[PDB]
């Protein structure tokens, strides 16, 4: 009568449900499942909302996604080994689908699987405690539909609440006096809000690349992006420059370590996120910066201090969807008794070996290869379909080259699926001109 | 060795500490105090921040206040009976001080009292449980300076976390397609962000009045405000009209029940707040809409289901600072044994009588007079200095008339202090021209 709690119904929660459902379909007897989700529908980040800051129930808004967002890597690198792009759409499609298209895809797997019935939507997880005496977890949640706080007992808990939602938002001198809008990447919604405007983007990783690109694409007057350590280093459009870092601000201007300075309408902090778990105490709470190998997680997923608690997708992401699968399948097999955990000492020693290797990594290539090795090790222990990881590494490599070649057109290239073998078609419209981000617009043919 | 927890160091928390400190100064022996505050300094709403949505630790941003905010009622109606405006500033000042000026004042009382030492700043209250077996509260908090979650036992808890922070944010058809900024009043920061723009304000209470006024004052091209029930009904500037309710929106336009419609750059939801206490379970959690008499609070402050738990300032606010005092002094005397509570049945019957009367109220005059009667009933039970409530009522009445006379110049009038008798000077600058909101600018003379 063993009972499991899954926190969150994004890709990771969906993957954990899907892993149990698959074991059950092959005839295994599975635990009882309850998955709690604070939004009204599944998909995690991929469920777009116009809302900003706090949602209609007062929970922090979860999604950081914006209008016009498109896959940032090759779809071929994030394809499910058990539910192909061919199966879901019935036809080839280009390699960088818009948000709505990938949303549709991940829902499709879990619609086929019938796992929606396990999910209590509109329910925020408030608190998870472990009771020593009974060896079980009390999960306290708030049901916003009924406006009730209640709690329930579980034998295992799988946490899938992500780490790209709680913004890291550093302060800069003068922000209290600046007259334009200051916002974090997290609150970016429609690029059209910045048409004909000068937009400062603080930071130099994916958010900066892509939020700049959208502002450019939808007609901002000018873009300044500044970096803390090293410049992003791509060849930008003519109305976009990189400066060394922002140092202060006044009523209208920004000042850089350059010595330069200029008039700026809006500042967008593209400074990343914190791992933040307001519902866990120190006995259960993961503390880490964003990285390929957070400590304290055996095989990157079992909580070393209480191996009945698990974390999915808490690593930085080169791979994503099929990493979460590998992780969710491993957790499932641990929970189900198919893969007994070693002692605490051996877990720590294993994790340390993973951390030593992580610290070796210099180049982007070495990094996704490392995540690949990690994933390889996971999928080899479970009935998760194996797939060509070295060939996925190669596809990441091409993608890197395409971005270096030209940062504004990398989305116009195509790659071959490592599940099906088929090469993807070019898209009916080049990126810069595809102004409509809808599923409908992308799947027809204008 | 009796121990009290005070949740929040805004005006209410500050009042609660001040109430204890005064009893102690007069020679009483007081309980031990710990006050928890998630911000880095005291003042509550009055502590301005440029931050929006979630703060640097990932907590919801608390303050709803914006640049250029000024007192919305006569300072004479919110004067402390035990720490006058004369005492704090050393000289007369006008009747509608800017935010920074009132912040300075409320901090002044609590700096004089030396109560800062009781407060653990940068600490978010996560959870408050009541243990039946020991009859005490476990308060769990997260210290963001040390990044540690810990908990502590208390005999009484006073909740002062406010109810104008978690926004009520209704959805309107088309919001997911609109191309400008959508925001709640709560996120409104610098009016200059809307200079030369058309701004729709949804709502018809104080937020709508005042945010519109600031947008106007700082040079917005045009203002549309729309109402759900009745229009605000003031004579607005020429570039500002009131329409019946908003019904939908597309890429660039708003459509109203008017039948009318127009191009709009930014939508500001001025639709109020919810009472939200994510750190309480249903045994302790107050559930109410914003009103003069929330139910379940004996004398408006003692939690009827567990009278060792208290709420300060959870009523809607005509009076404010000296209401919180009256309430804090009452809670103090209850906690200290000077005012024993009646049985549960009598509390309920008393609360019912207050509710019946609340439901009687029609006119704005009847409403603040009701709050005044409530405050009268409180201050008569404690050593809180009594003061002229009927004369404060009269002052509110004048203020109402000044607003109806001209909504854009009500802040240029002056009233007499009910603590000192002295009439307040006119201000060195009329409202529409005082563009600088700083303490310094308001307290010197230009
Ligand atoms: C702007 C942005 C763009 C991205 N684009 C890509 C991309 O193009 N390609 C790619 O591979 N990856 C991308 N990512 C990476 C992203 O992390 C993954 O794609 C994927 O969404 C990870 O999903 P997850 O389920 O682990 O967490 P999430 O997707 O964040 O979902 C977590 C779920 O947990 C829920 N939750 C959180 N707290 C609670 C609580 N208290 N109670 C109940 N429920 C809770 C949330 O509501 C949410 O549904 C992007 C990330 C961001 C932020
Ligand atoms: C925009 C705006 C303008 C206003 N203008 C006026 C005015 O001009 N005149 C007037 O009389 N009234 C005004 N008010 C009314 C306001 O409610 C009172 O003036 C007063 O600030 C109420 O104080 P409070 O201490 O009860 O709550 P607050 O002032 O809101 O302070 C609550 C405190 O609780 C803390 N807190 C909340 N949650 C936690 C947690 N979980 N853990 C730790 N700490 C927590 C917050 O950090 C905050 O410091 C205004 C309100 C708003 C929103
Ligand atoms: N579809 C898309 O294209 C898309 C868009 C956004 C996000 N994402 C996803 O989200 C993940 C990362 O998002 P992210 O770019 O927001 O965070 P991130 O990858 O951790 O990058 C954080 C960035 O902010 C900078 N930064 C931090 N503090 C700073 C400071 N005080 N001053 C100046 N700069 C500062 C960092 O500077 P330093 O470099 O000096 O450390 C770094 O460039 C990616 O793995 C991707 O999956 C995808
Ligand atoms: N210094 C200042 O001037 C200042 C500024 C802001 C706030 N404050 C303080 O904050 C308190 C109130 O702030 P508030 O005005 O934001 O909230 P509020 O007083 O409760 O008013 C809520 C408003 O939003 C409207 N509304 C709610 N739902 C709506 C919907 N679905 N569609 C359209 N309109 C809708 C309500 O409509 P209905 O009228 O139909 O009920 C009402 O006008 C005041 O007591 C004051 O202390 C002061």
């Amino acid at each position: 009568a063993t009972r499991i709690a899954i926190l969150g119904a994004g890709p990771s929660g969906m993957a954990q449900l899907r892993a149990f459902q698959s074991a059950q379909e092959k005839g295994a007897e599975i635990p009882e499942l309850v998955c709690f989700e604070k939004q009204a529908d599944w998909g995690g980040q991929w469920n777009y909302t116009w809302r900003t800051g706090l949602d209609e129930n007062g929970e922090p808004v979860h999604s950081s996604m914006y209008r016009y967002l498109w896959s940032s890597g090759p779809k071929e690198c994030l394809e499910f080994a058990d539910y192909t792009f061919d199966e879901h759409f019935g036809k080839p499609i280009a390699s960088y689908p818009p948000r709505e298209v990938l949303w549709d895809y991940i829902k499709g797997r879990v619609e086929k699987a019938g796992v929606r019935k396990y999910i209590r939507f509109n329910t925020a997880v408030r608190h998870v405690e472990f009771n020593e005496d009974s060896q079980t977890f009390t999960v306290t949640v708030q049901d916003h539909t009924t406006d009730t706080i209640y709690s329930a007992a579980f034998d295992y808990v799988v946490c899938c609440t992500g780490h790209f939602s709680t913004p890291y938002v550093p302060e800069f001198e003068g922000f209290e006096k600046f007259g334009g809008r200051i916002l974090h990447a997290h609150d970016f919604r429609d690029a059209l809000e910045f048409k004909d405007k000068t937009v400062l983007l603080v930071g130099s990783s994916y958010s900066a690349e892509d939020i700049g690109s959208q502002c450019y694409k939808y007609g901002a007057k000018k873009l300044i992006s500044c970096y803390r350590t090293a410049p992003m280093g791509y060849k930008w459009p003519e109305n976009w420059d990189e400066r060394p870092n922002l140092v202060r601000v006044d009523t209208e201007n920004a000042y850089f370590a350059d010595g330069s300075s200029e008039k700026v309408d809006a500042i967008i902090l593209c400074t990343g996120y914190i791992h933040h778990f307001p519902f866990l105490n120190d006995d259960l709470r993961l503390v880490t910066n964003n990285r390929l190998w957070p400590l304290n997680l055996y095989k990157g997923v079992v909580w070393e201090d209480n191996p009945k608690f698990f974390y999915i997708g808490m690593q930085d992401q080169w791979y994503s969807f099929n990493m979460f699968d590998a992780q969710a399948w491993y957790a499932r097999d641990v929970i189900m008794g198919r893969l007994p955990l070693p002692s605490k000492e051996e877990m720590k020693a294993d994790s340390m070996a993973w951390r030593e290797k992580e610290l070796t990594l210099v180049t982007a290539e070495e990094m996704y290869t490392y995540q690949g090795d990690y994933i390889q090790n996971l999928i080899d222990m479970t009935d998760y379909p194996s797939f060509d990881i070295p060939a996925t590494n190669k596809t990441f490599l091409e993608w890197k080259h395409h971005k270096k070649e030209n940062i504004m057109t990398f989305r116009d290239h195509s790659y071959r699926s490592l599940m099906t073998g088929t090469m993807a078609p070019k898209h009916h419209t080049p990126w810069i001109d595809a102004l409509d981000d809808s599923l409908e617009a992308y799947l027809s043919d204008k």
